[PDB]
């Protein structure tokens, strides 16, 4: 009937009734390229009631063990078939299948590897794998998840890594992790009318504070760990303080910053993502890489929606904030950037600038191209929200495609969830 | 069989081979969004051989005649039937068809207001309109360009325009301007290896050096106009030097900026665009509104396929030119921005820097959306080059769709022009 398009700034909703009166083929595209959208129906994998229809998980799952034996120098034939032999039996004996470790491993690689929106992805084939597979209750997931954030960190020296919780069942007894990322700093709408905290968290906030949390009421709290196992409700664990490493801001010149009181944890980790891989797909597999400086400094300390902080960081510069043609957005932002930068390298705490990211990405595509002939790429993202055109990415032609395995979008947990 | 990939920094070639291999549908389309390609054949429209079938032409001329008289806030329903008929008639009568002088302007707008990849479409109502669609010559081509040129200029005060030359015929009648955009610097491999002027009019140069253009071997040589009428040959014209205003480049702090010897012309005027309106299509009507600070600062000064000033300007600047990480390139290019922001205010030239830019966007989307309900937006186009989430239209969700009447992209003429 029309379109949703949101405006992630404002939170405006605007309904468009144009495209109807679209001429012929756009694109790849008849009538629009919704490639702006953030969360489309096509990157998402929502819920279930009844299991995956054998039909369709046999073929995926053959697809999936043809891709894997396939790869190794020099294939294990018999082995090949044997697997081949023991997962069509295994499938039409118990409905679903498991997979071998090495299996999850060259899974998880080639699903990041088929991320179009990661721009790490030159480090594909350096990844940890938590094999939580097993893992039957909330407490267990919470132990879990701490080993990991232990691991990740490692006293600034990040690693890469994901924890595969339980692949899904029938589609009632799923493992989620309601939380956006492991940690994350919770927002507060306070009295007098302001918010305090990460503005873009209030709404989960709430939630946490719902299920009886302790709202500590700061900028800089790190919010509790939502999980939920094989269906049961969500039960609320917070994360061990000693665990949560962070990173003060302080610029290299400008002593005035520190005075900013900020600082973010230093370690990025996606909680609440599924991996789909051969017709399985594990609703809760929070995996992590490392800070790229520009989400830190550009997006989570200069959005609107976020802490916002652009205004302050632009007067104590003593710019023109009143003139927009000043470019003192384009100046202030910038300081930020290399205080971030600073505050890392200072506290070794593994990050990486956009600029010499981007250059290993451009690496990563020619590695990728001349390997298996091309290399999924969502320019949108893989672009800095800074300094475009200073950049190779900006330059470089893309194709967005959805391979397999994958990282796909769910629905927010809290909206489709049965409560008991 | 394959996609091919151009990386417009390196001029390097990839082919995608990977797609076919894509899930089901993706975002609107199926296996690709190819939004980030430049040049797509969906955006072009190409060459021709026999006139436009009337029973093509005739709905959509009746199309456009709806839009039209659809418009004014109290419709002429006997003119526009009148119009109807009158039309219909003129169809099955020529084989085409005349536009009444108000229609033109009122497609002229309506096509700039459906460039998705146009930011400065608040400005729709006001656009001058040149009719030389009973132009016959080059050398009467080239008089109505300079006229053009001449208004649009205004002695600074920029003012935006387009003159439409004569539409489509049969198919090998054509009025075509060969160059990028009206005002344009040249570019030549010198002796020592190394190239002068703007790199990315290279092979454009020669073409002019072929027929016989006084190469002038400098950094700022304004291009030649080549012109072709009628289907004949293309004539070389020269644009007089009295007509091309440029603004010198001077930071208003780095006085040894000025010593970088740089400048620009203060006319942006895309030439090698075609219209199509109602079935028509009028393969040269070159267009031109204000520059946007960015276009000069980022895209022509610091491309390494353009000036590729950047090494220098950093350098002058102390910076640590090698270290990446250092973010001096997010240093340098700002102040280059500044420059061209002071230098065109101080010599009183219509500039608009992209902050303001995109807030005066965001208002028109707002307009047209309540107005039309739906606006056609290229986010990769709309976004500048630098600052990018510091602006607004970053976190705006868009849909890019191709509407009527429409600025198509041509094939460059040279490809497939039949000489004699
Ligand atoms: C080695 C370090 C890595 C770097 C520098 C890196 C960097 C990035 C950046 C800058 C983004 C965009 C984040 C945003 O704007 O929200 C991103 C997104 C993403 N990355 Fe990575 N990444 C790394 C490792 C990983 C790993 C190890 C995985 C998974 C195994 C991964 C999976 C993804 C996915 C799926 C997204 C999409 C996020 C979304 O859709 O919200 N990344 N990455
Ligand atoms: C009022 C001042 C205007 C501003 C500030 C403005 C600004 C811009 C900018 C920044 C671009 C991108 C240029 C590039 O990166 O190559 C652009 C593209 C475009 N604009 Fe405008 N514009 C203005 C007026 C106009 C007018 C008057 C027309 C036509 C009647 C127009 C038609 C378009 C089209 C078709 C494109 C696409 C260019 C391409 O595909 O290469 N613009 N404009
Ligand atoms: C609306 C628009 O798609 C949205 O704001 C985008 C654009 N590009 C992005 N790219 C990255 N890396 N991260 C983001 O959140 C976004 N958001
Ligand atoms: C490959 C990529 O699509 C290309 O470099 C783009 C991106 N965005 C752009 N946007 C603008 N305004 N101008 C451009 O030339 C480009 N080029």
């Amino acid at each position: 009937q029309y379109v949703r398009i949101k405006n992630w700034g404002s939170g405006e909703i605007l309904h468009d009734t144009l495209h109807h009166k679209a001429t012929s083929d756009f694109t790849c595209k008849s009538k629009s390229c919704l490639g702006s959208i953030m969360n489309p129906k096509s990157l998402t994998r929502g819920p279930r009631d009844k299991p995956t229809p054998l039909e369709e998980l046999l073929p995926h799952a053959i697809e999936f063990i043809n891709q894997y034996y396939g790869s190794f120098k020099e294939a294990k034939i018999e082995e090949h078939l044997a697997r081949l032999e023991a997962v069509t039996k295994e499938i039409e004996t118990t409905g679903t299948y498991q997979l071998t470790l090495d299996e999850l491993i060259f899974a998880t690689k080639m699903a990041w590897r088929n991320a179009p929106r990661c721009i790490g992805r030159i480090q594909w084939s350096n990844l940890q794998v938590f094999d939580a597979r097993n893992c039957s209750t909330a407490q267990e997931m919470f132990q879990h998840i701490c080993r990991h954030i232990l691991y990740a960190t490692n006293n600034g020296n990040i690693r890469s890594a994901i924890t595969v919780f339980p692949q899904r069942s029938d589609g009632k007894h799923d493992f989620r992790l309601w939380n956006s990322q492991l940690i994350r700093y919770a927002g507060y709408q306070m009295p007098d009318g302001t918010i305090r905290g990460d503005a873009a968290t209030l709404e989960f906030t709430q939630l946490c504070i719902d299920l009886g949390w302790k709202p500590r009421y700061g900028r800089f709290d790190v919010l509790p760990l939502v999980l939920q196992a094989d269906g049961q409700d969500p039960e609320v664990f917070e994360i061990p303080p000693d665990l949560v490493l962070e990173v003060t801001m302080e610029h290299p010149k400008y002593e005035w910053f520190q005075e900013l009181g900020l600082k973010w944890y230093a370690l990025p980790a996606v909680a609440n993502m599924l991996l789909e891989v051969g017709g399985l797909e594990f609703p809760a597999c929070p995996f992590n890489g490392w800070y790229m400086g520009t989400e830190i400094g550009v997006r989570d300390f200069c959005d609107t929606q976020r802490y916002n902080i652009l205004e302050e960081v632009g007067r104590r510069m003593g710019l023109e904030t009143h003139t927009l043609a000043s470019l003192w957005k384009d100046r202030a932002v910038t300081e930020i950037n290399v205080a971030v930068l600073h505050s890392f390298q200072k506290q070794n705490v593994t990050i990486m600038d956009h600029h010499t990211a981007s250059e290993s990405f451009m690496k990563h595509m020619q590695n990728e191209y001349r390997a298996r002939g091309g290399c999924p790429a969502d320019w949108i993202w893989l672009v800095p929200p800074v300094s475009g055109s200073i950049t190779p990415v900006f330059h470089q032609e893309m194709l967005n495609y959805v391979l397999s395995p994958f990282y796909y979008y769910q629905i927010e947990p809290w909206k489709t969830h049965i409560w008991q």
